[PDB]
């Protein structure tokens, strides 16, 4: 049961877009915290100037899994948004990736950056080593079996 991206795996160009963020650090235990907190305070910071997000949470990651490891996460917004406190604007992912859907639980997604490692090195592609995760489901509120996460590794520069 080892992802494939025989089909669905991609290479996209990223648009930046603005956003406001957390850069911070943490621990695969602290993750969970940090994001419930962290994406709870941004989305409290947006209301603060009565606006909105304008496209679901994401987290970048790096050296991930090990100790403690940096994380940057946040909203996309509209233009004008100001941050405040730790909460920054800053921008999106630009350039290209190596990116997937999947769907099913986040414990699971070993298997599709598994996949997608294979998928970079059989098309002779480099990585920066970074990876980017948009959580398009909120996953308290969404069945496991249907939570969308799309996953996106960083490629190198030319
Ligand atoms: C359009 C999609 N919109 C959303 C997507 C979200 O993705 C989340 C991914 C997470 N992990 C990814 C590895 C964690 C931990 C919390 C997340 C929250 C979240 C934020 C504040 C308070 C609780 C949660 C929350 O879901 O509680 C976590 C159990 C969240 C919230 C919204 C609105």
């Amino acid at each position: 049961m080892d992802f494939e991206c025989q089909f669905v795996c991609e290479l996209k160009e990223l648009a930046p877009v603005p956003a406001l963020l957390i850069r911070t650090q943490t621990t695969m235990s602290e993750l969970g915290s940090l994001f419930e907190a962290g994406y709870h305070d941004i989305l409290q910071l947006l209301a603060g100037q009565g606006k909105s997000p304008s496209g679901p949470p994401f987290a970048r990651y790096f050296g991930m899994s090990a100790g403690t490891f940096e994380v940057e996460f946040g909203f996309p917004v509209e233009g004008g948004v100001e941050g405040s406190g730790r909460v920054v604007t800053g921008l999106t992912p630009s350039g290209k990736a190596a990116s997937s859907l999947y769907i099913g639980p986040y414990g699971e997604i070993e298997a599709v950056y598994d996949a997608l490692m294979k998928w970079v090195d059989d098309n002779g592609f480099d990585l920066s080593g970074e990876a980017y995760e948009i959580y398009l489901d909120n996953p308290a509120e969404t069945a496991p079996d249907q939570l969308r996460t799309r996953v996106s590794l960083m490629l190198h520069e030319s």
